[PDB]
């Protein structure tokens, strides 16, 4: 059997778990069906990425364009005050999702809107990120390390940027084959200069959606029925929502702001929920013990 309070892990105080012998039940299943059976399906910004290092805030894929040398200073801070004003909104604990919904559409469609017209080259991205701030948690090297030596799908589902995105694992040396990007992709016109986004937008809110759309990924994975689903966010419950078979499913969240307000309601709907935390100690230690 699972105890969990055997793994010092999970008596850490950053790790609250309303139903600890559920948890200790689904870690049991997830043990039994071992590398065969598991995928992985992970929201990134502030969930891979780090929400703040030596008491500073750090910036999510969108923030790396919006403080980058490509940015006029003008555009930057109204870019600046966007992210103060639809930030508030988006972890705003007495708005309901339906209430926070049009103001994420409008946020993407401003923010996507000032971008475009800063006209970002592409060949540019590599640079971009690497004098960037932006920073991988804790134990991101032996996540990915162990989850591409067995082989395990990894499907990273963001409403992030996808370029920028793949840059910063690309040069954190951890994009690997096993791991699938699902983003907003940016659309180069032909002097490979940003003109657009690809596809549908994915926001905080919708990634139902995208999770629907993406069958044909799902489809091929129907023996990996066991899912460890990482998210910061209330919108990153709906990830696995194309997944073909769940035999097993445990959700991990973040909970990097507004943790009084929010943290009965992130105990209630993930099964780990982790407060201020900074690493990948907890999921990597139920990897040890599953691989
Ligand atoms: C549109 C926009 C979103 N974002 C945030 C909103 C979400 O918290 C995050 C989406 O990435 P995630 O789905 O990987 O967490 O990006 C910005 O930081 N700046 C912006 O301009
Ligand atoms: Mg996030």
């Amino acid at each position: 059997a699972v105890h969990l309070k055997m793994m010092p892990e999970f008596q850490k105080s950053s790790v609250r778990i309303k139903n600890p012998t559920r948890v200790e039940e689904i870690i049991c299943g997830l043990i039994k069906g071992g590398a065969a059976k598991l995928q992985i399906i992970t929201d990134f910004n502030m969930t891979l990425s780090r929400f703040s290092y030596n008491g500073k805030r750090c910036p999510t894929c969108h923030n790396i364009i919006d403080n980058c040398k490509l940015v006029t200073d003008e555009c930057r801070r109204k870019l600046l005050q966007l992210k103060e004003q639809y930030y508030a909104i988006e972890v705003d604990p007495v708005l309901t999702v339906e209430e926070k919904f049009p103001y994420m559409v409008e946020w993407y469609t401003k923010s996507h809107g000032l971008l475009i017209e800063q006209g970002i080259p592409k060949a540019k991205l590599k640079e971009i990120v690497a004098d960037s701030d932006v920073m991988l948690k804790e134990g991101y090297e032996n996540f990915f390390g162990k989850l591409q030596q067995h082989g395990i799908p990894v499907f990273i589902f963001s409403a992030g940027i996808g370029d920028v995105l793949e840059e910063v694992i690309r040069q954190a040396g951890v994009y690997h084959s096993n791991v699938k990007v699902v983003s907003n992709f940016m659309d180069f016109d032909e002097n490979g200069v940003l003109k657009g986004f690809k596809g549908e937008l994915i926001h905080v809110f919708n990634k139902h959606d995208g999770a629907l759309k993406n069958t044909d990924y799902f489809s091929q994975l129907k023996d990996n029925s066991n899912i460890i689903l990482l998210g910061d966010s209330q919108g990153d419950l709906r990830m696995a929502d194309g997944v073909a078979n769940v035999e097993h499913i445990l959700k991990i969240g973040y909970l990097n702001d507004r943790v009084d307000e929010l943290l009965e309601k992130y105990m209630d709907s993930y099964d780990i929920v982790l407060v201020k935390e900074e690493s990948l100690e907890v999921v990597n230690s139920i990897l040890q013990k599953t691989l």
